[PDB]
């Protein structure tokens, strides 16, 4: 299986959605043009 958010779909070279959470547009460029979650995915510790 695998319910973890290691990735999220590949977003490392974008802006951030207006809308956000609540983005009730689908469209092939809006997922690539703007991301929708801010989390972090590559410095969480830095050694
Ligand atoms: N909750 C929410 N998410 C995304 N876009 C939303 C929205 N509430 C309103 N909008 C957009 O604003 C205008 C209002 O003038 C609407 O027509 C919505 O436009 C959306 O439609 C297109 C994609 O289907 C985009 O232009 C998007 O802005
Ligand atoms: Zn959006």
């Amino acid at each position: 299986g695998g319910v973890q958010i290691v990735g999220q779909d590949e977003t490392d070279d974008r802006p951030e959605c207006p809308y956000g959470p609540s983005c009730y547009r689908k469209n092939p460029q809006h997922k690539i043009e703007y991301r929708h979650n801010t989390l972090p995915v590559r410095n969480v510790l830095d050694e």
